[PDB]
This record gives structure tokens, sequence and C-alpha cells, in this order.
């Protein structure tokens, strides 16, 4: 059985010298023995370069074991760094027909990062599965990080577009989600998901607002008690925010003008669905406006028209967007020119024409319209305006926060707004109560503790300038932006009513 | 001769007639032409660095000041950092003294929107950066003051030296105090933090992540970590993103930052630390040396300093501050100091400021008050504001912090300095899942509970580096003020929930 030990050995060989040996698992340190520097690329940038200096002699590369493939005197791994791929060839003749450097190779386990010299060539008929079309022939393969356990899915299961044809549920994936992470339409959702954010704050700040920080640790609930997750600060009673609300409107009554904030919120609500999460990313805007609140509103619309335009544009958005839509596809997100904007009365009418709504006349000042019928005016609306993206306006002052200001001349209706993404919420926002005396009135017309909100209610009493704003699901935004089944998609990892974990 | 109340408490009804009065919003838009409503941002940019000068034209702003004298008023008008006086002068008024009357009795922090013309007077006053004045030709106010403000914004403008609002009254008061010229400013000076910091890791290919801060486990120790009762399961508030970083790391992303609050119940109530603050993650890979992400990190800060101290807008944002809270202005070298712990004990002992022998150097855990003696020892020796300390004791540094192989005692650690004090705090991960469960097990910690953190290492993990760093103390530390509360927006700590 000594065969056996040997056999082991090589396995098992841990690389002493990088410059007389081909293959082995190496500390880092080693490859500072190298007798050169080495110029070590990333798949990212041969994909860039090729898709001359590459191409000319043997370069270094490192990469993750995507799929390895062991055919004799042949191996074959897919090397795997974020989107991009490239096949590596091992050919036992080239390599003085070591078969124990062979017999290392065939044995290394799914996952593990290789450093590889080689020399890079384009084939005849180039791997569909690769974007690199180029192949790296392999003269010396090097294992920094070997994979320790066996993996809970197979990332060729996990990148499948999911068919009645192995699919991996959703529970699988989120238990084990930094292996779920690494297929290719993961990698790209929160690319997107980055690329929103800075969209998003770019254009704020090109047009003159600043970025706040606001605390998410408070004595009082946001936006109703509720569904507020409770905490122990310091044997005080305290709250964690659902929103910056109320400091986001402390701040333009500070002067601030023209604020935004990128921010986790907190909101325990006790239903666990697919398009709502515990814990989520809030884009937060609030800003002045000079004698009507539509200058406000329409400048949130052309701030989602560009949000739109830029996740539509350039080589690289493309290029995720199309790897999201390989596994998951869906129809590209159409807005117009022009965002068709209904009233919440008209929206009304226009279901209940289509056959979609039955109410009286009589009801319909009440009614308060469910998320599934906001779905239907979605499909009504892309019917007839050929969009994805609208905005419904002045909803009903009972169905709106404290803080809403309603219409003077009609206060059952309010100044109120709504954004639409493929028929489902994204932005809830409005003109706010800039008077403190009415501010008051209308938070004892909603049974709420004026004391308990004396610090937010007392940043109005030395003036207030009129104002309104919005808030945003950042996560809401991205899933409805590719059609995506669940915000668990767009999460990196979810907080709902049974997950805490990972 | 009660007159004179409905004189004060006079309502516009006709902004068309008259030239005084409150005013409903949407009385204005009964302006017979449409309304041109320039702010003071607008009007310091175009005449201090010609449409405002040929003709009448409408400005908005706060009253930060008034005085009156028989047919002469004086508005100091006020919007972020910019002023501008207005005058009142009734004999351009039909000598209408009921208008004076109203004028004069505006109160302090009242919203007024003003038709005059601006023009330059021979002797401009000094408090006011726009050197124009508005001579007023109509003025109404759309929102005036309700209560008496619980201080002078003319008293917490001034450098402290009799007059003094305490912080505990400002803090308690912050949406008045946050209108100070200096607050103002220092909120602005923040944001361009966020903005040079996010810019300069998107230029360099990484991508921001949002990471829970529900967390299962505690991401720091569980002595200083709040917990939450999370539907029934026992949760904790995340002390910082580490865990998730890095398992983005392990996930593939390469170059990652977050930009998001972070909580720690904090056994103390001192000048420079908080209970809640906005920590800036940054967590990459590296190809053979960890110096490699340390030298990126350095690149970073000094990119920041750069942008923050050009001309232009932050220079007068930090004129403004450094008006009311004097400071030498922050200095950094073309290449940044860099000490090893072992060297800056050793600089703290040949300045006598400590006595330990050489085997007791690695043992010594560096106090606050001596990373600040060793602050000021480098900047008469280096001239510098900013320098790095690496190689800190491997049992001084937390569990996930990879030791040198050839000398364990030592780890592959950095913390980063500003004015003697620690604004970043990093190291070389240690990415081998067998040398982690050892280094848990060496910090008596619990593997269980990390375990969706240790299996985001078992198929395979980068070399990798991170850090965070603390913006509210970075922001300090540049401007050189006393503490920290003055540099988070509403202050959490031991015992301020409020506001
Ligand atoms: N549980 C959940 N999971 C994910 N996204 C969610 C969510 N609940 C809400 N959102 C998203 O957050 C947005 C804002 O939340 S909100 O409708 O409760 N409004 C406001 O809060 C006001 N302050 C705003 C203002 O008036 O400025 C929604 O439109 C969703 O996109
Ligand atoms: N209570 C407090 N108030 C304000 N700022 C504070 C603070 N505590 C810390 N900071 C700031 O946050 C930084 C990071 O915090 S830390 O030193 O606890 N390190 C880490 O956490 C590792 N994960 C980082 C890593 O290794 O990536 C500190 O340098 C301070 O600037
Ligand atoms: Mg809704
Ligand atoms: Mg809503
Ligand atoms: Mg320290
Ligand atoms: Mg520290």
């Amino acid at each position: 059985e000594n065969l056996k030990n040997e056999a082991t050995k090589v396995l098992e060989h841990v690389c002493e010298d990088i410059n007389k040996e081909s293959y082995g698992f190496v500390k880092i340190s080693k490859m500072k023995e190298n007798e050169k520097e080495i110029r070590l690329f990333n798949l990212e940038e041969i994909y860039h370069s090729l898709m001359a200096h590459l191409l000319q002699s043997d370069i270094w590369v490192r990469g993750r074991i995507h799929d390895i493939r062991s055919k004799g005197s042949l191996a074959f791994i897919i090397l795997r760094h974020k989107l991009y791929s490239m096949q590596c060839i091992l050919d036992i003749k080239h390599n003085d027909n070591d078969k124990n450097m062979m017999k290392w190779v065939s044995n290394l386990p799914l996952e593990s990062i290789v450093d590889i010299k080689g020399k890079l060539s384009k084939p005849e008929v180039p791997i569909d599965s690769t974007n690199i079309k180029y192949e790296a022939h392999i003269r010396k393969i090097f294992c920094i990080s070997k994979t320790a356990k066996e993996l809970p899915f197979l990332l060729k299961d996990a990148n499948m577009k999911e068919t009645n044809e192995i699919k991996v549920n959703q529970d699988n994936r989120l238990n084990n989600r930094c292996v779920d992470l690494r297929t290719y339409a993961n990698y790209s959702i929160f690319c997107l998901q980055s690329q929103i954010c800075t969209i998003f704050k770019n254009f704020l700040l090109e047009n003159n607002f600043i970025e706040i920080h606001t605390p998410k640790l408070l004595g009082e609930s946001s936006e109703g008690g509720a569904n507020a997750f409770q905490i122990n600060y310091f044997n005080q009673k305290g709250f964690l925010a659902q929103s910056p609300q109320l400091y986001k409107q402390m701040c333009i009554n500070s002067g601030f003008d023209r604020v935004f904030e990128v921010a986790p919120v907190f909101r325990a609500e006790n239903s666990n669905t697919y398009r709502h999460l515990c814990e989520y990313v809030s884009l937060d805007v609030e800003m002045t406006y000079k004698y009507d609140y539509l200058e406000n509103v329409h400048f949130y619309d052309s701030m989602f028209k560009h949000i739109f335009t830029e996740l539509s544009k350039g080589g690289k958005n493309e290029m995720l967007i199309k790897t999201v839509k390989g596994q998951y596809p869906c129809e590209d997100f159409q807005w117009l020119e022009e965002t068709p904007i209904f009233t919440y009365e008209e929206a009304i009418k226009m279901l209940i024409q289509h056959g979609k709504l039955h109410l009286k006349e009589e009801e319909i000042l009440a009614y308060d319209m469910s998320t599934d019928m906001e779905k239907e005016l979605g499909k009504i609306v892309k019917a007839s305006h050929h969009t994805d993206y609208y905005i419904i306006i002045n909803f009903p002052s009972a169905l709106r926060p404290f803080y809403t200001m309603y219409k003077e001349d009609e206060p059952a209706i309010s100044n109120s707004y709504d954004f639409f993404m493929r028929g489902e919420e994204i932005l809830s926002g409005s003109q706010r109560i800039s008077d403190v005396n009415l501010l008051l009135e209308n938070i004892k017309r909603f049974n709420l503790d004026a004391n308990k909100l004396n610090f937010y209610i007392d940043s109005f009493a030395y003036s207030s300038y009129p104002h309104s704003g919005c808030g945003i699901g950042l996560e809401r935004v991205l899933m409805l932006f590719l059609g995506l089944n669940n915000i668990r998609k767009t999460s990196l990892f979810p907080r709902d009513p049974k997950r805490l974990i990972p």
C-alpha cells in the first residue's frame, strides 16, 4: 500500500521553489521567491484587452476553477473572475510528460484559486462557455487557495435558466449566499445595484444636493410604532428608524435646502412577501420649492428618467443587464420622454372602466387601492401608453401620513405622489406641512402624540421653507427594472421575518 | 388705538396692490408676472466671483438680523453661508409708516420674499459676504417665526473666549444650532468627504455594497453590541460590516466599499467617539503583498486631503469653519511617513513619554493619549498631520487579522492617523479557513455563531485586506474640532438619544 501513500504525497504536493517546479500548493510568500517579479493578470483585463503584450509570451493569470474536465493526457480548466471565463489547457506532452503534474491538477477541487503561467492563443472553434475567446496553454499551475469543503450546489446548476427541461431553490441559495453570489447573473445584479446608487447620488450632487447621514437609533418611531423594531438603548426605550423622514425634514428646516440620504431602514413587517424586506436601503430626497411643489415632482421625475437612461446606456451596463437576462429573461424596461401622470381619481376611474374594479361612486373617496390593483393599472398603462413607468398624484389625505400637506381648497385630497415601475410602487413622497400650527393640527387629527414628536415639531417653530420629498426602495427599483420575481434577488443578504442569517 | 396690532399682523390680500404683509404661497401665484425667485447663493456666485442689476429682482431668505431707526430698516438676509444687507427706506414707499412698523416687527429667522433693486454701496458692511445691497420695494413674509429662539444666532456664531452657547443647549436645539455659518459648512464638508471617497473608489473599479445591520452574531465582539429581538430570534446591531464585506470578497466581488451607519454600545461618554456613526469601509484583494492595498488606502486619503484642500468652494467652506473655530491648515506630505508599531513606541521612549524595556514593547497597548503625544512628536519631526503605523502586535488586533507567519507576535495590520488620532484601522485578513478557525479559538470566540462567516472561506478565499474609517472622526480631525458631536448631525452617545 506504499503506492497509495506516494500517490497521496503527489496529490498534496506543496511546491517549495516555483522556479524549479511547475505545479503544487504554494503560500503567497513563495511566489515572492520567483526569480522575476510577476505581472499577474486578471480575466477582466484579458477580456477588455483582447475582446499584444498578452500574446507575445507566457503570462501569469489568476482565477477560480469554474470547471475542470480531465481527458487523459489533456485537462481542461475554465477559469472564472467576475463575469469573465477563459479556458486553460494542460497537455502532458508539453510538460515533459509529467504524469504527477496531471494527477495533481485533476485532483484540484472546483472554486480553488490558482495562478497559471501559460501562453494565450486563439483556437479555431472557441469554447462557447467562455466569453474570452482565447485559451491559455498551461506551463505552470499553482494553487494559492484550495477549496476545503464540498460545495452546497453546483454553479453549473445555479447558473441555469430555470426551466422544466436541476433547480437550486431560494432557501438553499440564501443559506449558502456566498456561493450563490458567484453566478453570472447574481454578480451582475449587484454591480447594477451599485450603478443605481452612483447614478442617483451623482444626479443629485450635480443639482446642488448635499449628502446627509441621520441616526437610525431613535427615541420615537418615524413611520408608526406598530411596525418599528424596539431596542434597549442604555436603559432608554428606543426604536430603529423605519425612515429618515423626521430628520431629512429637520435638515431642510435647518437651512440645508437640498439633501439626500442613502442608508438602511428597518421595518418590522409581519408579512413575509416576495416584494418587501425587514431591512432595506432607502434612497431619500428632501428639498425646498419656490411656489409650487410640482416643481419638485417634475424634478424627481427627471431623476428617474435619468436613472433609466443611464442604466440602459454604455457597453458595461448593457453587458451586465444582458448577463442577468441570460438567466432571468424579461423584456427591456420601457419609459417615455413624457411620463404619464394620473390622479388617484383618474386611476380609479380607469380601472373601473376596464372592468378591473367595482365601486359605487359613494365608495370612491375612501377606497384604498391594493397592490394587486396597482399591478392591474400597470398592465392597462403598459397597453395604452407603452411604458413601464408612471406617476399617481393627489392621494386622499386620509390614506397618507401626518406630514403630508393637504389641498387647502379640498382637504380630503393631498399633494402626494407615488411612482411606479412595472405596476409596482418604487417611490412615495409628498409636499410637507411646513406650518407648525397646521402640523400640530394634523398630528392631532391623526391621533398621534405631539409630545413624543416635539424635537421634530419644534424644528418647524422658527420658520419653515416650503418643501417636499420622497423615499425610494433601492432593491425594489432594481428588482422591477430587471423584472426579477423576488426582492431577495436584489438584496445582498436579505432580512425577512424568518431570515436573520446569513 | 388697536389698529396698530392689525398693522403688525397684516395679511396681504393682493400682492399686486400691496407692498408688505404675511402671505400664503398660493397668494404669491397671483402676482401679475411670473416670479423669477433668486436665492443668495446664486447672487453670490453671479456677483462676487448682470441680469441681477438691470431690474427689480425677487429674493427669498431668512431674517438673520434686523434693526430700524426712523425711516430706515436694515435686514441681514441669510441663506446657507451667504448673507446680504437689505434696506427699507420708506421715503421710497410713499412714506408708509405702517410698512416700516410691520417690517420692523418681523421676528428673527422669518422667511421673506423681497422684491428690490441690487446696488453696490460705497461702504459695504463687513459681515455680509455679498457686497451688494438690496433696496426693498416690497417684502412679504411666507413663514413667520413662531417661537422665541432658544439662543441668539449672533451668539452661537461667535468665537468662544462672556457669551457662550453650551453644547447641551445646542444639541437640544440642533435645528437652530445647525444654522450657524460654521455648522452649515461642517456638514457640507462631510458630504464632500463621502463624495470624494466614493468617486475615488469607483474610478478604481470598486463597487458599492449594502450589507445588513441586523445580525445574528456581533461583528466586533459582544460586550459592546446592542441587542435586538428579531421576530423572537436573538440578534444584534452591526458594530461594523466586517463579516459581510469579507463575505463579498469571498463571493468574488474583488473590490467593495460601503458607506453606512454602525452601532456601538460604548462604555463611555467621551469627546471623540459616538454610539452610532457612519463607517466608511473598504475591502479588496491583493496579488502577492498586502502592502499593495496599504499603499492604495494611503493614496485614497492623500486624494481626499487634496480635494478637500483645493481652491474654490471647499476653501470657502473651510475658511467659514475656521472663522469660528480656528485651527492650522491640515498638512500632509507627498510621501506619507510609515512607522512600525515598535518604531512608534521607541519614538515615545526616546522622547521620554514611555519607559519600556525591549521585551515589553509588543505587550504594550498604546493608549489614545500616547497616540496623541506621538502625533505631536511626528508633527515636529516630519511636519505632517498624517501618518501610518503598521505591524501592530497580533494579540492586540481582532481575530480576523493575519499575523506574520515568521514572527507571529506581529500582525499585518495598520492604522492611519490625523492630528495624532486614529481615523482608519485595517489589516490583511486571514484567508485560510483552517487558520481562521484556529485564530477564532485563540481569541476564545464561538465558531458556531460565526458559522455563516467562516463557511464563506470554505470554497477558496482570495488574499485580501480591508479597512474601516470613521467619517465624523475624519472631518473632526481635518478641521481640528474639539468634539465629534460637531461632525455628526444628530449625535448619539450613552446619554443622548434625542433628537
Ligand atoms: N418593507 C419594505 N421592503 C422594501 N422596500 C420597501 C419596504 N417598504 C417600503 N419600501 C420602499 O420604500 C419606499 C418609501 O417607503 S414608504 O412608501 O413607506 N414612504 C416613506 O417611508 C416616506 N417617508 C417617504 C416620503 O414621503 O418621503 C417605497 O415606495 C418602497 O419602494
Ligand atoms: N465609537 C466610535 N465613534 C466614532 N468613530 C468610531 C468609533 N469606533 C470606531 N470609530 C472609527 O471607525 C474606525 C474603524 O473602527 S475599528 O477601529 O473598530 N475597526 C474596525 O471596526 C474594523 N472592522 C476595521 C477593519 O479592519 O476593516 C476607527 O478607526 C475610528 O475612526
Ligand atoms: Mg403604496
Ligand atoms: Mg408606500
Ligand atoms: Mg486604536
Ligand atoms: Mg481602532
